[PDB]
């Protein structure tokens, strides 16, 4: 009834993915502030805090099943996109690997029939769905606004007044 | 008006600091939480949401002044110490290393007649002192409890209310 330490691991590999995450979307507002667009950042940030909540959640989630954590070197993340587009599309892969990456998860647990644990992450398989969803909203409102400025800016605000 | 780059670059090797200076709190709150002191683990996570306000205070500045953050890998942190003391003696010394990075920093503006840097760095002075000051703090008490499981209690319940 305590986790596997496969299952454990597995765990401990998506918190430090989470914490990635949040790293990269830091990085992206960098980006966007670097670029004039506050809004974009604004919201880039507000992702950031919204990982490090994922990233807690597994933690607190394996402390409670008997597990330990342990924090591994955050690689150095991309600092740079050619555009709004390429950078929003870089989050969408990045967030649908995220999503594959516990589908392997919930797979693994279960196998191991491993109840409490497919129940946890039942949560951040509905979550993923939203995450995916949101970003590519946004790209599907940047490519309708094709060249126009106007239109960009406005999502800018937009994207701004986040939470 | 406006930053040189010797004075930016100090300042984005800082802000990576204060990025660390959470990642290392974070993991002495593993440690913690492994050893079932879930107060000092709560103290820890605390502090760690402070240093990345540190982080976005510096963060800001260099937009304020039109320089570029570049964020940077993120060591591994390490995750086991001989005891709670060992762990609060580690980030008392490491709260001393950041005091001395800030005050390099202070001497690198001023040096540069850059005075509105100087005039930020104010802030994290004042707040050095106190970062250091309650870390001493529970140092003495930790002392103070020489083995006893007991004296750890009270102060494990006592950190563990922290806002
Ligand atoms: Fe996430
Ligand atoms: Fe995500
Ligand atoms: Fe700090
Ligand atoms: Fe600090």
């Amino acid at each position: 009834m305590v986790i596997s330490e496969k299952v454990r691991k597995a765990l401990n590999d998506q918190l430090n993915r989470e914490i990635y995450s949040s790293y990269l979307y830091l990085s992206m507002a960098t980006y966007f502030d670097a670029e004039g667009f506050k809004g974009f950042a604004h919201w880039m940030k507000k992702q950031a805090q919204e990982e490090l909540t994922h990233a807690m959640k597994f933690y607190e989630y394996i402390y409670e099943r008997g597990g330990r954590v342990e924090l591994e070197a955050i690689e150095k993340p991309p600092s740079n996109w050619a555009g709004i587009k390429d950078a929003f599309e870089a989050a969408l892969k990045h967030e649908e690997f995220v999503t594959q990456s516990i589908y392997n998860i919930l797979e693994l647990a279960s196998e191991e029939k491993d109840h409490a644990t497919v129940s946890f992450l039942k949560w951040f398989v509905d979550e993923q769905v939203e995450e995916e969803d949101q970003v590519r909203e946004i790209l599907d409102l940047l490519e309708k606004a094709y060249g126009q400025m106007s239109v960009i800016f406005q999502l800018d605000r937009y994207l701004g007044q986040r939470e």
